[PDB]
């Protein structure tokens, strides 16, 4: 059952479709968010993205006829496209875009001067306490569309209508706090059908706009879940998180979208220090498996590039598939949605979702956590200095199973490519796990 989704931060649609075919299909992530595919502004950084001079579908990641071949193909394999949606403003300033198109002064080629908010900066302390200010002036000068015009309106929903038709199955909308949730309500009236969205709302509070202001119009993102769970890996108890999701004050599991990192955070915009990004290696690891093990949210995996410091770089300069070879683990693409942990934890949580309940909660007051998601799987973390050997009571048939995070059962199902696992007769497991180190087994993963 597909369960979670990847974020292919910055990466084209030739590797995209090659990667929802011999990749993403196969291992069964259930979509993928690309980044913007519409017409933007000229240069490398990676934020030209987010400044749109029209809608036209030509940009860094490739042309209309590459972007309708990913969607075919990733539909084939069994990966939906969600699309990275700006749905609060153009771009900031003058120029040209990547299909051709000039702008300037408020003025492109599908908005004038009066389909925009009055100029106006938005300024830290308006977070606080004016919502006016939030949702009508401008986002580090991006020009403010008016979401409340009916051609603004139109012409947005239009744009999500021909992307439907083309076979996109749902949507990311980019800033939703700066645009007032009834503006988006009357959006969605002209939306065809019912895709999946996800509003980017960062919220952790003592904010004039609240992210349960969104919960009408689909899903939100629950920034508060990758700052805690940064927070608590490295600085806290994982004993702590026997109750994480709502009972820490989080939004309903059923609303939230949640990650370790996102492009944004993982570069310090929304998120400090304390999140954990690839750079963390086995802390990276650990905290993924948490995520994808535990029930709360719809996860989206992180995939990035190694911008080497530099929070304005660009991607690589090199393709992922490049002539036979996967430009993987190095100082490229990162790919981590292809690390041994992470591809075990997302097969995790697509066997065990018929049960979405934490079982026999184990822990030794600190660092070392061991649950269940009933007969349908079990897992554990050991993120002290010292070896867990602890006997753990589990809900699962005995026998042998592949600790699917450091490998796979075989096609015949009488081998595993990792460690095996054994749940005694009694139904528990003598523990054996190092420093650092982690163990998932699932019902479908059983041996002979
Ligand atoms: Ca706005
Ligand atoms: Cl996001």
């Amino acid at each position: 059952t597909p369960t979670t989704f990847v974020h292919l931060f910055e990466w084209n649609w030739q590797d995209v479709a090659q990667e929802c075919e011999q990749y993403l299909g196969p291992k069964g992530y259930a979509a993928v968010q690309v980044s913007p595919p519409n017409e933007h502004i000229t240069g490398s950084q990676w934020w030209t993205r987010y400044q749109p001079v029209s809608y036209e579908l030509q940009s860094r990641g490739g042309n209309r006829a590459q972007f309708i071949d990913m969607v075919n193909r990733c539909s084939a394999a069994g990966v939906d496209i969600y699309v990275d949606t700006l749905i609060n403003h153009m771009a900031a300033g003058s120029g040209t875009g990547t299909a051709g198109n000039s702008f300037g002064n408020k003025s492109f080629p599908i908005y004038s001067p009066q389909d925009f908010h009055e100029s106006c900066t938005i300024n830290n302390s308006d977070y606080g306490n004016d919502r006016y200010r939030v949702q009508n002036c401008e986002l580090v000068g991006l020009a403010d569309l008016d979401t409340a015009s009916n051609y603004v309106q139109n012409t947005i929903a239009a744009y999500i209508n021909d992307l439907q038709a083309i076979g996109v199955k749902g949507f990311r909308f980019d800033a939703s706090k700066h645009v007032a949730a009834s503006d988006i309500q009357s959006l969605m009236a002209k939306v065809n059908g019912s895709p999946v969205v996800f509003q980017e709302v960062i919220d952790q509070g003592g904010e004039a706009v609240g992210a349960s202001e969104y919960l009408s119009t689909g899903l939100v993102t629950e920034f508060k879940y990758s700052t805690e769970l940064g927070n608590t890996f490295r600085n806290g108890s994982l004993a702590w998180l026997s109750n994480f999701g709502e009972g820490w004050g989080f939004m309903p599991s059923s609303s939230a979208v949640v990650f370790v990192d996102n492009h944004d955070n993982q570069r310090g915009h929304g998120g400090a220090g304390n999140v954990i990004t690839f750079e963390d290696g086995r802390l990276y690891d650990l905290a993924n498996v948490f995520m994808l093990a535990y029930p709360y949210g719809y996860p989206k995996v992180m995939s990035s590039y190694d911008f080497h410091g530099d929070t304005d770089a660009g991607g690589p300069n090199v393709p992922v598939h490049n002539n036979g070879n996967l430009e993987c683990f190095a100082s490229n693409w990162k790919c981590e949605h292809r690390w041994s942990y992470i591809a075990g934890g997302v097969d995790f949580r697509n066997n065990t979702a018929d049960n979405w309940a934490v079982t026999n909660w184990w822990d030794n007051t600190n660092n070392q956590i061991s649950f269940g998601r009933g007969s349908s799987g079990h897992m554990a973390i050991n993120k002290e200095d010292s070896t867990l050997t602890a006997t753990v009571q589990t809900d699962m048939a005995s026998g042998q199973y592949c600790n699917v995070l450091k490998g796979e059962l075989s096609a015949d199902a009488k081998s595993c490519s990792g460690e095996v696992i054994t749940v005694n007769s009694d139904g528990t497991i003598n523990l054996n796990i190092g420093a650092w180190d982690a163990m998932a087994i699932h019902k479908n993963a059983k041996l002979n």
